């Protein structure tokens, strides 16, 4: 990693994984770090060999031996000169390590949150709030799956008072596993959207898979539910065995008198601990909703409202999530990290708040099932109805979006590739003469629309 870590002993590893040392060779030094990348495994580390879909890290042990590493956790004895802890399955063993380390840190207050969209942002808000009070460990990057969560738990220290763990649902049963490992005091769902519609086959599967986060809330724990969501009832059932705080209109925490600004939002925050005016440095109503959720979490941890507002007003967003880039006289909105129908519609709303000729450049949307084509169609139908000047679809399902435009066909341009779309944008700037433009780039991870945004910002 990069952060100062707390060392491991051979005994702790053996106890946690319930494995055995091959040839009884036991490391005489303390394990300073557990990693899974063979390139960075040096002397003092313990290499954890994972067997993936494209890889099998067992084939790289010689490299870590050549780089000084003398300890390794494996699924089977290897002929390499290195201390080897043999376990049933290294994947599960990593989780066991994370669980073991989390248990040893009983001085912790842990938050676990999930949702179709908004997890990283709410995690950033919560991190901003809690970090002003005490040392906090929040999920770093995309490490929110069955492998990532224990990896983040391995960074736990005794100085840490709070922990905000973002939990992603890549498939059914995942959140049950990760949440069981995390052992949260406060847990909840932000929303039930349209992400990963392919894996779960319908929003009903998403709800059922995300409701797993309530099963492993520690006693005296608090469940957080959305008040205004299509599946709020099904969630209330899943969380009936805990005390519940809700966010949204009619809930415990809500927002009124919302004033939307191009790069921010001002609103009246209402909580059971009182009311306060909030200057949120995040654009869009969806980030207001996220903010209310974060507030509900912080309150559930007993944070005072003043510290919550203080934390909110100076929070910062993650890379690729509505980042405002200024390239005079034009405006570029970097929203190219990921994409789903809901977040696309939200991004469209954010773009409507801007000045000058508004143009949205969207790519394909992944992880959708058989509904994919239809989704894009409907997307093209709802984006063209909006007061957007130009819509540029790039990818396989761009054509579909064109059909979806129907009556407003002329404001939506479809392209099969980025290379073909670039010259259109270049000329698009010139066509409208000296007049500020607002471009919003968005698309799924594999579409890497930031490449197109870069090639447009250069020329
Ligand atoms: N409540 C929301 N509704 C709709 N869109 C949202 C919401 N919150 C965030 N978004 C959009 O979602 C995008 C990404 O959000 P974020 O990165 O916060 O999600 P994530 O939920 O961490 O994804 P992952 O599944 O990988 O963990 C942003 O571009 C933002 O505009
Ligand atoms: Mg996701
Ligand atoms: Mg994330």
């Amino acid at each position: 990693s990069t952060v100062p870590l707390e060392p491991w002993t051979a005994q702790q590893l053996q106890q946690a994984t319930q494995g055995y040392w091959h040839k009884d060779q036991i490391p005489q030094t303390e394990i300073k770090r557990i990693l899974t990348d063979s390139r960075h495994a040096e002397s003092g580390d313990a290499f954890l060999a994972l067997k993936g879909e494209r890889f099998d890290a067992h084939n790289f042990v010689a490299q870590v031996v050549a780089n000084g590493c003398q300890v390794a956790i494996v699924e089977r004895p290897i002929d390499a000169e290195i201390a080897q802890l043999v376990v049933a399955d290294t994947r599960l063993a990593l989780g066991q390590l994370g669980a073991y380390r989390r248990e040893q840190n009983a001085q912790l207050k842990v938050i676990a949150l999930t949702g179709s969209s908004g997890k990283t942002t709410t995690k950033e808000m919560l991190g901003s709030i809690l970090s002003r009070l005490a040392p906090t460990l929040i999920t770093r990057g995309n490490l929110n799956n069955d492998l990532g969560v224990p990896m983040m738990l391995l960074e736990l220290r005794k100085e840490h008072q709070y922990a905000v763990m973002e939990l992603g649902a890549n498939h059914q049963g995942e959140i049950d596993y990760t949440s069981k490992i995390v052992q949260p005091h406060v847990a909840g769902i932000l929303n039930i959207g349209t992400a990963h519609l392919g894996e779960f086959g319908g929003r009903d599967g998403i709800c059922r898979a995300k409701s797993e986060i309530y099963r492993h809330i520690l006693p005296q724990g608090v469940a957080i539910v959305p008040q205004q969501d299509d599946f709020t009832a099904e969630i209330r059932e899943a969380a009936k065995s805990h005390q519940i705080m809700s966010f949204g209109e009619g809930g415990d925490v809500f927002a009124t008198e919302i004033e939307l600004l191009p790069q921010s939002a001002n609103f009246q925050l209402h909580t059971p601990q009182g009311s306060s005016f909030v200057r949120l440095p995040f654009a869009g109503e969806h980030n207001v909703q996220n903010a209310t959720a974060a507030v509900a979490f912080a309150l559930a941890l007993g944070v005072s409202l003043e510290d919550i507002v203080k934390g909110l007003e100076q929070a910062q967003g993650a890379k690729g999530r509505l980042n405002f880039i200024q390239k005079a006289p034009h405006l570029f909105i970097d929203d190219t990290y990921n994409a789903n129908p809901t977040s696309m519609r939200a991004a469209a709303q954010v773009l409507l708040q801007q000045n000058g000729i508004k143009v949205m450049v969207m790519g394909d949307i992944g992880e959708l099932g058989d509904s994919s084509w239809q989704e894009h169609h409907d997307l093209g139908r709802d984006l063209a109805e909006l007061p957007l000047d130009h819509i540029v679809a790039v990818g396989q399902f761009a054509s579909a979006a064109l059909e979806g435009a129907g009556l407003h066909s002329t404001k939506l341009k479809a392209f099969q590739t980025q290379a073909e779309a670039l010259p259109f944008l270049i000329n698009l700037i010139q066509t409208h003469q000296p007049q500020s433009m607002s471009f919003l780039f968005k698309g799924s991870r594999f579409t890497h629309m930031e490449t197109l945004m870069a090639d447009l910002m250069e020329k």
